[PDB]
């Protein structure tokens, strides 16, 4: 196990067949969970659950260019609970991140970052206990 925030170093950037494996548990009462993948100072995809927006839990997906958060992508869908062990898959597709929460397909966000090979950061950040971070080709 592992203290958050923790940076998983993603060397060369990412490749289509790689999957990133997030294990941990959920703290009681949490907030917030934030994976970001960085491209330099641009994040190519942040993965953001929300466990109290406006009363409301929410999955919010977006990408930040020259210090600019973009469009966000939404999903009411939540596989997250307060408490419990968790374990985020995020597959690299050649066109998408497809993301998987506890075996079970959550969804898909499409490149907006073109040059995967630079994408040499995974922060892990927000209301967890991080039981590890690691990745293999699939
Ligand atoms: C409050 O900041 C968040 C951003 N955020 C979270 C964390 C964060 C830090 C620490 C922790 Cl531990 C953790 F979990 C975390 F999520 N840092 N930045 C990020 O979630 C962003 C995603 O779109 O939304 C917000 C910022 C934002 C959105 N927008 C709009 C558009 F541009 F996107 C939506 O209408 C305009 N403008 N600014
Ligand atoms: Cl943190």
């Amino acid at each position: 196990p592992l203290i958050v925030p923790y940076n998983l170093p993603l060397p060369g950037g990412v490749v289509p067949r790689m999957l990133i494996t997030i294990l941990g548990t959920v703290k009681p009462n949490a907030n917030r969970i934030a994976l970001d993948f960085q491209r330099g100072n641009d994040v190519a995809f942040h993965f953001n659950p929300r466990f109290n927006e406006n009363n409301r839990r929410v999955i919010v997906c977006n990408t930040k260019l020259d210090n600019n958060w973009g469009r966000e992508e939404r999903q009411s869908v939540f596989p997250f609970e307060s408490g419990k062990p968790f374990k985020i898959q995020v597959l690299v597709e050649p066109d998408h991140f497809k993301v998987a929460v506890n075996d079970a397909h959550l969804l898909q966000y499409n490149h907006r970052v073109k040059k995967l090979n630079e994408i040499s950061k995974l922060g892990i950040s927000g209301d967890i206990d991080l039981t590890s971070a690691s990745y293999t080709m699939i």
